[PDB]
């Protein structure tokens, strides 16, 4: 079997990007957040307190044929960046893009926090990180990927996004036509439950690249690239008027610059992400200083190659055996 599913930026910055995902029997469809880096799937629900929904779409299990309580599990997690959501746990029928998996653990959401009550275009995550993270108690459940890999006509999924455009994520193949040149594949490292691997270096704009092994996650559930402070200093050095805002929380921008481009190494290729998916806009409304999508990672403890990266490549998360990544230009 394989899935093919349209993916869209959630607002004009690509802050994020929703998929819509087919719960339950009649289809209950929400619009999830692919989250290559986390590992539950969780939705708003008729669960989740009065006050903590606003204007998202719910699933209600009871209107479900297909739904089933788990009985006694429960679920909680915390993102990397404060936010967080907890409840109990129903099996029921997904399906993404065509590809369906009986029996997926749908997390539903008790209490949510307020970032994710404010962002009324996502209904939930849908996580793609390996299942060894996921949060439900006292027993362990699985992916969606997890779930539908062994029915797929090749163990992978692709994401595709795109920049201030709609994009895809496939399950099951490669679509040959939805990037240019050759696939590099790259080592996986799972000990942390990520899409961990080592970029082999960067350049910013057209100077000399810098070889150097940066260890960070494929991340789409993150919207910016987080990157050593070394790396980031020596990119925003090339922007006139650039500096890091301890009050704005990172690197800021005058609004009238044009950035320089980004390029990162997967073994012997380049990713090149140009300037402008780099610019994240006014820091608030009707200010002329913008927001950087490079910062640094020195308070997190990981490098990031959130969407900002991702998006200027067609990346495979092959999870064969031996999981590896594969990038190319598109
Ligand atoms: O990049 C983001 C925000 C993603 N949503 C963007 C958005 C913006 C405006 C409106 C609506 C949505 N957070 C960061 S920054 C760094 C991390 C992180 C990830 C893993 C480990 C450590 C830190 C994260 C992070 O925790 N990402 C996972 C996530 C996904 C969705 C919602 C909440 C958390």
């Amino acid at each position: 079997s394989t899935g093919s599913a349209t993916t869209t930026p959630i607002d004009s910055l690509d802050d994020a990007y929703i998929t819509p995902v087919q719960i339950g029997t009649p289809a209950q469809t929400l619009n999830l957040d692919f989250d290559t880096g986390s590992s539950d799937l969780w939705v708003f629900s008729s669960e989740t307190t009065a006050s903590e929904v606003d204007g998202q779409t719910i699933y209600t299990p009871s209107k479900s044929t297909t739904a089933k309580l788990l009985s006694g599990a429960t679920w909680s997690i915390s993102y990397g960046d404060g936010s967080s959501s907890s409840g109990d746990v129903y099996t029921d029928t997904v399906s993404v893009g065509g590809l369906t998996v009986t029996g997926q653990a749908v997390e539903s959401a008790k209490k949510v926090s307020s970032s994710f009550t404010e962002d009324s275009t996502i209904d939930g995550l849908l996580g793609l990180a390996f299942s060894t993270l996921n949060t439900v108690s006292p027993t362990q459940q699985k992916t969606f990927f997890d779930n539908a890999k062994a029915s797929l006509d090749s163990p992978v999924f692709t994401a595709d996004l795109g920049y201030h455009a709609p994009g895809t994520y496939n399950f099951g193949f490669i679509d040959t036509t939805a990037y240019t040149g050759s696939i590099t594949y790259t080592a996986v490292s799972t000990k942390q439950g990520f899409w961990e691997w080592t970029s082999t270096g960067y350049a910013v704009g057209s100077g000399t690249f810098k070889s150097t092994s940066i260890d960070g996650i494929a991340d789409t559930g993150t919207t910016l690239l987080y990157l050593p402070a070394t790396v980031v200093s020596a990119y925003w050095a090339q922007v006139s008027g650039a500096k890091s805002s301890s009050s704005v929380g990172g690197y800021v921008f005058p609004c009238s610059a044009t950035l320089p481009s980004f390029t990162f190494g997967v073994g012997s290729a380049r990713i090149v992400i140009p300037g402008d998916y780099i610019d994240f806009g006014p820091i608030s409304t009707g200010s002329s200083s913008c927001f950087g999508g490079i910062q640094s990672s020195a308070g997190i403890g990981i490098n990031i190659f959130g969407d900002v990266a991702l998006k200027a490549a067609f990346v495979v998360f092959n999870g064969a055996t031996t999981p590896t990544l594969g990038f190319a230009s598109k």
